[PDB]
């Protein structure tokens, strides 16, 4: 039924798990599609759940996303940094905009691209409508957000802030090897050994 | 052609929303009247809720450029760009009808796109805001700082209040 | 229609029609017609037929101030109905020269409006429509001869008046039945 | 929504730890859900803290006030944690948390402003509804002043137009008590 | 949505403690559900109070009256609690609660007004339907007078247009008995 | 439109043409026909093109541009309100010494925008084409303004707004018209 | 519509405009203008300005055959763009009298179409558009001087040409820059 | 439209049942969420038993390339072989994922059809940004052609020539092309 | 779910190896049919499967996913037309195991050629028209095989919609007989 169930055994008896809750028992979380508040809250809740079950074991965050809303992405980002476990990140398909941000935000040494995934980074997009006074207020805010985002990308990639600023004024696409070279991820996963 | 008839008496009507084509129609009429006689006054009746600033400025500059004085007359209302054009009329020849109202405020706008472009378009509408306030101060006799304070939010003025503010010169009540 | 135009024809006799909803452009058409007529002859009366459910106050006030400004008297004739701004412009006609047809009706009420936005701006716009309301009530008290308080009480909700009741109220001067 | 049958999602899973999420637009039904969770948790244990995560652009004031008054009424402390953003009613409910237990995540943002509204109708009714939203605005300003430590006059000035705050600025403003960066 | 061997949604959990939520617009089906919950609760214990939380902008009068007559018919007291807002029919049902057991949360608001309606058709039918809504208005005013202690004439005057009341004003008017602030 | 001859036709006999609103094929064709007609009435006398436009379609704008250059009379341009994108391009394309801004008009310049949908092969074809158009427009812009090609390129990667005085300094127009002399 | 309009005036100068999408009714206007001009003077050139993205082929062929049938030469002038059928009609002008303005562009490609229905009917309509394609390629070859095989290769996908390239391709004979 | 259940008490939908037998269905257009579901099933199966084959039935008109590549790389990464079976059709990304199956274990049903072609895309915006997005989709086109060459045994040059326009193949033509290894007709 | 204990009436009949194909044929309902056949085959590769068909037809490739599954699996698939079997529905009806294809007495069958549609460059139009003509040929060949009619007869009869009563469908070779009352 759309999402398949699996049957796992006792403890107290047979119990049904949808395929995602099943993978969750293996410390795996999926980030898929556009980033927005509710899908982001779901991810946050999963991260919290997993930290609790075991604050010492790694969490694996698969990312396939075109990007999305920045504040929603930051609820995930700050959770990744806050919880005790390392969050290993794995890009499959693509990680663009906020998707790329969260990918590179993973634990150092534990950020990966699948061989044919692609990454894209760029500056924030936005929009307001209203009085000039309010326009200035909202324009200043998004410039502050852009700057803050550039700083964090600088931190996680190892690139200079100026390098990040220059490279993200317009859409920049990277292959998996180019992403390793850029510092967005640490290596490429090709085969289970 | 009741309007064409009145155009022959150097009367032009600015009615409704200010936008490029109705503004162009006003500009063409002003150019025509100037030509037919550069010495005689032109009368611009204004009844408008406002509209697009660049379209309004095409009228503003035409009003200043041509040789004849442009007398402005507010009937009903002159709001936003409508109030601007009302107050832009020739000194001593700007009028309100007794029950017209005037409203002044700052520019509204909107953009969508990359942050870099958002800054560019924000800087531009802020510059336009600044320029409009300077022109408003110039024509009303109010200080720039006074205009800035009074146009942050919508400000309504009755006809007598508009005379005192310097937006118009007097009220027309009955023909002489 | 009817392409000889029937209105252009009637305009030559200083007859103007205000028909349907009051808004800026039809109001501007009326103002233009009054100006033309004043010029054509500043001493002869103008006849304004009114059949209207009302409309935008500022557009209506462009007609009102024009009526008061020009030198000729504007005789007003209510046909069908004169409601809201229609009733206002009817009673605004030259004293002694305001008429209802026998089966026309008049309706008076307070202004309607609406805003959306910040509370500060809501307060600004509410304050404005209240000023307009007060001003409209003063002008109606003035033209009907009613006290301001009577106008205020009667326009809080829709008030319908027959042609005889409109004469009695002071909205018009008399009823026209048959041409003399 | 991460489902184990016995319909039991990740949120039900987190509720077992007295953690509640306020996410997205504030309105009557999502708020009723929040109130119900707080009532359930209080009973399960009236002495242990409740944790309310907030990620919201704001929403309807009367709905927000259902959550506010419930937060104050129940016996447990409600610790509030801003993630992503807390704007308008979201910021209001955030600062409404138990003193000392209101937090911002490092890269969350807070925004405060005055109420928005709208009416359509007769001038008399317009006036009734305008005075009502002005009364609501005053009440909100008083409560904000109370919870932040700012003066009423300061809140009034600062909320005439949208005001954005970083997490450090929100601490400095008194909206929250501290920034959470890493699990203890 | 939140769940808590056995499984049960949180509203079901609260229902077992005689708490019913009335949230949003009053209409036939949501009203049916409330009536049904009241009956269930009476059976479970005809002596213990029932608590009806109200957060509503109002709604359909006949729907509301199905709740009203049910509140009056059953044996248990129905204590009413306003959270967020109780407007129009929401306010009526709030004040219809058991005397001494009607409450406002400190920052909830109440609004009262007359019925709204509309018909279209022949003048003869227009008269029939106009006469009917006038009868409903009269009855609603009588019952409002009954529960508030206000005179019929005062209710009539006070409800010709929307009237908003703060929680203290609602106690003063007699719509509710007191304010709930803090648990014991 | 008032009669006196419609107001625009009346102005046309005085060699005045209005370019108003978005540039597209049919309004552009109207401009072109007016220019051909005027060239006719007198191949020696100046033509006046008032411009108030947010821009529009490039190929439509180029029909006006090439007509301006082809015909015998000088086409003097006057910006009122605004001249943006293609509107700015046509403004600066006027006869040298006869390009004007009204004092409170504004000018905006940027690169072309476009869009295609289809197979990668065709995307490549259409992408290369708009890139050629971009280069041609920058060369022509450099030509009429006096700016270097490299300068035009850098300044038009994003929207660049100019006041009437700034447009004069940039070389987009020759001077400001303030009062009829 | 600056007025007798500006187009009627230019028509008196044997100038016809083909502007926008090619379809039956605008095409019929062009054919009618050409017939009229042939009449007024069967020996003098007709000037056809073209600014078009293309359009319906049969509609374009009504113009094409009219151009060839009438006695006067039809000179074609591309301003802005001549794409698809627009480019076809440009190149179809009288030998030696086909022009591009300097910054006009030309685009050529194969026909587009679409059908839906039974497989049998799909086959009928596919066969037809393929015949139209072949016929258009032959005609393009004829007017450009290119070989049939060169046209076929160059029009499988959109091919853009600058004004100098269009002269070199044989689509037009020269570039007009300034009037003689 | 409901999914059939079975009682045995306990219950499960037939798809969950087939999943326990290591059968996964890829059906309809390829897009992120259905692709994620396929990825998750593959992960789950690798788990239950990293040595046993996984069977992916494919009936798809194609879809989003990046979504398809999330499946492609998962197929390549996991330890078990992924056998692919085309029923109905495998077009565009569907044909790509079909040919990406474990060598020797890629099948067409007798009346399935396969279609291969180059990527489609579209952008709107400034010329500078148009160039960036055109450059990117051309890189993608190139990468897909290389991978197609790899799995089919065709030369990169042959793949390039054959995919400029839609190319349809019958099941025997798909075997001859190297898209699949054989045709499944009847069960053993 | 409609009639459950969710365990609906269809799940109950599935336990008796009865599958329903109802309404328009498209990928997802087809996949559901395929999944049920696979499930039934595994539970018992020797017992017949019963496929009830009431369908106006639908997408050919979706239908062929069902067809090839029917032929691949070990059990015989008996087909029963109720109401109607039109286009792809008639095809799957006649695709059942020979001797085990039935019409109910007042069901009707309709056969015809493929329908389709494309839009684009002439070159691409040719590619897609050639493809639907190949599909048409293959479907005519398969219809001839299962009905016993000559290729020429199928072709002549399917250029336009051809309606058949249940007796006419038996006589045509589309089904083997009519089911009227249960044994
Ligand atoms: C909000 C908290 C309580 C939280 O998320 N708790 C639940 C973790 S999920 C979980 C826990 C145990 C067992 C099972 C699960 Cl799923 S917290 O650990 O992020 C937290 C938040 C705030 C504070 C403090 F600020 F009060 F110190 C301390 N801890
Ligand atoms: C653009 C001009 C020619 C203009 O508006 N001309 C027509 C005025 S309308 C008219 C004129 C004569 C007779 C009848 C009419 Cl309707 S101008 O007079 O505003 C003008 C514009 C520019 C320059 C100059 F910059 F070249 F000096 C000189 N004059
Ligand atoms: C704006 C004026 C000039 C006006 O309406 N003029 C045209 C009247 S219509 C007309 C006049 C003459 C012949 C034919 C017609 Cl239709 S006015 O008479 O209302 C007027 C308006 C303002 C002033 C003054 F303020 F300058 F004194 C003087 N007169
Ligand atoms: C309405 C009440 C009864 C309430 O929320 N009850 C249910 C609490 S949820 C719960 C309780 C016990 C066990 C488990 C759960 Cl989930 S109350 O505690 O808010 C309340 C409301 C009103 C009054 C009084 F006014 F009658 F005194 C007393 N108590
Ligand atoms: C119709 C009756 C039999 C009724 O509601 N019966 C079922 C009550 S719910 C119940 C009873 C026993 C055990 C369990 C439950 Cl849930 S009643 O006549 O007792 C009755 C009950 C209630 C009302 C009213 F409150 F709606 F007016 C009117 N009549
Ligand atoms: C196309 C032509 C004839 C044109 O526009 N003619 C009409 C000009 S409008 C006119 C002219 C005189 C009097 C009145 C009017 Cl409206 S042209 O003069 O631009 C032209 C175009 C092309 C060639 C040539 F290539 F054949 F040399 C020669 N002349
Ligand atoms: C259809 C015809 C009559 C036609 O277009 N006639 C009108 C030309 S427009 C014209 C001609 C002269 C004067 C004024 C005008 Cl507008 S024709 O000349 O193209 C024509 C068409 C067909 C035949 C014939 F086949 F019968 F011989 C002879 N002539
Ligand atoms: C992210 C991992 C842990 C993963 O997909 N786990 C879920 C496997 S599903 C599963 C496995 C066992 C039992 C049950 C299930 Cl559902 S992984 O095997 O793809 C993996 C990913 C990354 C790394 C490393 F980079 F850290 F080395 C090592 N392993
Ligand atoms: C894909 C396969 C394995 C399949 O359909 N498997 C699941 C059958 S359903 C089932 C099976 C066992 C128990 C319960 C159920 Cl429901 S197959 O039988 O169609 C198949 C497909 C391919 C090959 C081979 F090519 F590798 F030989 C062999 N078998």
């Amino acid at each position: 039924a759309l999402v398949p169930m699996v049957i796992e055994q006792t403890s107290r008896g047979e119990r049904s798990f949808d395929i995602y809750s099943r993978l969750l028992k293996e410390r795996v979380i999926f980030l898929t599609g556009q980033v927005e508040d509710h899908m982001a809250n779901l991810i946050v809740a999963q991260m919290l759940f997993l930290e609790a079950e075991n604050p010492e074991k790694d969490i694996y965050l698969y990312i396939n996303s075109p990007g999305g809303v920045i504040t929603a992405g930051m609820s995930i980002y700050d959770t990744m940094q806050f919880i005790k476990p390392d969050v290993s990140t794995i890009c499959m398909g693509q990680a663009a905009s906020m998707g790329a941000f969260l990918l590179t935000a993973g634990a150092k040494g534990k950020r990966f691209c699948l061989p044919n995934s692609r990454v894209m980074i760029h500056q924030p997009l936005g929009g307001y409508q209203g009085q000039a006074t309010d326009i200035e207020i909202h324009a200043r805010e998004i410039l502050k957000v852009k700057g803050r985002m550039n700083e964090l990308m600088a931190l996680h990639t190892g690139q200079s802030l100026e390098q990040i600023e220059r490279d993200t004024e317009r859409d920049r696409f990277l292959s998996a090897p180019e992403a390793v070279e850029y510092g967005l991820v640490d290596s490429i996963l090709t085969h289970r050994n």
